[PDB]
């Protein structure tokens, strides 16, 4: 079993190829986010009169495969320019091998911070810095460079060529789609939730910069969006940009409530089962994640469901001086990646001295409607109904 | 399927049975600690002249199995006493079903906090509270109750019966060994690392109370230790007590260094590979835990290896942030469960995080760990000499 590689001419004029590798070996993106669905690395080649322009690259463990694939569509000795929109090694790891294969000087183009990172990572010193809005005539065509910082590093930019946007992480998603582009509706619908997962896990801390970036790109006429991961968008690139904006804003789906809890011995479970049944009774559709002694949800899946939730509900055990370690971890990641102005209910056990969840959420945009104590024998089921009814009233 | 259940007479004078169930369904103890090896729940029955004393129980999902097994060695209606050394539901979950099966009042013995927790968990109210050192004559024998608080809850006590200590979590371990007791040396040797894993994960926050508890029990002649999880110790209970104390004190195994790192892209891995080679060249035997894009260690296994390490070495990815999620979780759990005065080396990438973010070093600095140096993880121009300097500094500190 070898990774699937796509090499296809995607435009006739300008003459543009994609080189895409489907990474089905990776398990944890950035060594953290669970992606059993995989991720692609997409690089591009523009073949012109007097220039051949490589745009981005592949992860470094696939450097040999990249050189071999590239060599089927151009002599590497004839590459003249390499554009690096973002220097993170999932997109730049093949660059040292590429430069060695080319075997002579080439013009490397990056943002100001990108130049600093290429020096730090790889010792590459001969880098041309492009400034915001700068245009460069290469091979008879106008390339325009637009800085879109903090999507998700300070080095990030997008390259515009006659309406075609090479955007690297901007517009990426997880998943290995069965086609290259947005030409099939069923594929698009299956893909978009993996775009949401990518946005929150990779970009979520910087989600306000998605809004700034989309506003900046709105001044360009975009015919196609060619990102570094996932589908290419030739039919309807605005649909992808709209989805990015919707996730960044946290636009909710009516009725959706995400319920996250730990249960050690069934006490939290007993309360949360009743809360979930009450949600359904009242017309909501819960999405449930339970940390138990047999089950351990993926944090990337929890995070994916936050942006379009109308509300969140947490069930928390106290543990030593604080709260259950996996609920601590989950809350810290939600705060870091998915800090939205949404209502929350907390159900909690009292500890030896359960203010922790509120302290964690204090400096966030979430608003806790109520805290309800999880008791054992003498639990008052009416207080569960009270809390769900309060949430329903808040969302009317 | 049905778990393995053991029911065996383990003493004749007095007549004592163990009822042990091997939980091969559980995956995460306390819904957090990875235990592919499983854990047993051990309860005991003491049959005396005029009394039948049940000591502890099984987790609640096995309550039906517990009643059926108990009924093979005694008519439950003839039970007169239940001793609850600790109320956590892995040991007490079968109690409500047991009381219903008995069908009449029994004397339930617990600590003061134990009584409070039995009411809160189960609504059980008629509980006899025993104080520290209290003795009670039951069935012609003296039962002595010794409070051992915070091992690992405020309710914890141990029951001493003429040299036999029923200790519940105190002296427990993970693993489902192929025999009941400590009579096979190869089993004991394979078992003890799973005892260390149990100590750190369950009791580690309160390891100072292990030392206090051991001191308290040292005035008693202990001929056997019968815990709530794992092996029973009839041949050499002092070996187990010494192990608990050694783990609590963090007695190191010479040459052992534990190396823990996250490599987001491979730059940390390149430096840590060189650090590991240098450790080996200087005579150390590293144990290595790597978070990468393809592999993820169990946090319970990291924690198990801390107590007998001479030192820890951390490799920390930063870039946009000072501490990433898995190394944050790991560091916070080491601080919570395995907070020892041991030397540490930190290797870390120089990132661009906002200055107000806590660094990995600043966090470790709060603790008993002693950071000997910080070494920058660089890319192409990394100076191997700086790696060797750090390992040499560690060797100087450790001898
Ligand atoms: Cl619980
Ligand atoms: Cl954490
Ligand atoms: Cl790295």
């Amino acid at each position: 079993h070898m990774p699937k590689i796509w090499t296809e001419r995607i435009f006739d004029d300008p003459e543009i190829y994609v080189l895409r590798i489907d990474d089905d070996r990776i398990r944890y993106f950035e060594a953290v986010w669970e992606i059993p669905e995989g991720i692609s690395y997409n690089a591009y080649l523009v073949k012109l009169n007097g220039a051949n322009v490589l745009i981005d690259g592949w992860k470094g463990n696939y450097a040999k495969e990249f050189i071999d694939a590239l060599s089927k569509i151009v002599d590497p000795k004839e590459i003249t320019h390499i554009i690096v929109n973002h220097t993170e090694p999932d997109d730049s790891g093949s660059l040292p091998a590429t430069l060695k294969t080319i075997g002579h000087d080439v013009e490397i183009i990056a943002s100001n911070f990108g130049k600093r990172l290429l020096e730090g990572f790889y010792g590459i010193k001969d880098v041309t810095v492009v400034k915001d809005g700068e245009e460069r005539e290469i091979g008879g065509k106008k390339f325009k460079f637009v800085m879109t910082p903090w999507l998700h590093w300070p080095d990030t930019m997008v390259t515009y060529l006659d309406g075609i946007l090479f955007s690297c992480d901007v517009g990426g998603g997880y998943l290995l789609p069965e086609i290259l582009d947005d030409s099939n509706e069923s594929v698009v619908e299956r893909y978009l939730p993996h775009v949401t997962k990518y946005i929150v896990t990779v970009i979520g801390h910087y989600k306000n910069y998605i809004l700034e970036g989309a506003e900046k790109l709105s001044s360009l006429k975009i015919k196609a969006l060619l990102p570094g991961h996932g589908l290419i968008w030739k039919k309807d690139p605005q649909r992808l940009l709209n989805h990015y904006v919707s996730v960044a804003k946290g636009d909710p789906k009516k009725g959706k409530v995400t319920v996250i809890y730990d249960s050690m011995y069934g006490f939290v479970e007993n309360v949360m089962k009743k809360a979930i049944d009450s949600l359904k009774e009242k017309g909501f559709t819960p999405v449930v994640y339970k940390f138990s002694d047999e089950e351990r949800p993926a944090i990337s899946e929890i995070l994916k469901d936050i942006p379009d939730s109308e509300a969140l509900i947490f069930g928390v055990s106290t543990y030593e001086a604080e709260i259950h370690p996996l609920m601590r971890f989950t809350l810290l990641e939600i705060i870091d990646k998915a800090n939205y102005e949404k209502p929350v209910l907390v159900f909690g056990v009292h500890g030896w001295a359960e203010r922790t969840a509120g302290e964690l959420l204090k400096e966030t945009k979430f608003r806790i409607l109520s805290f309800t104590e999880i008791k054992g024998s003498n639990m008052d089921e009416r207080k569960i109904e009270e809390a769900i009814s309060l949430l329903k009233k808040e969302l009317e």
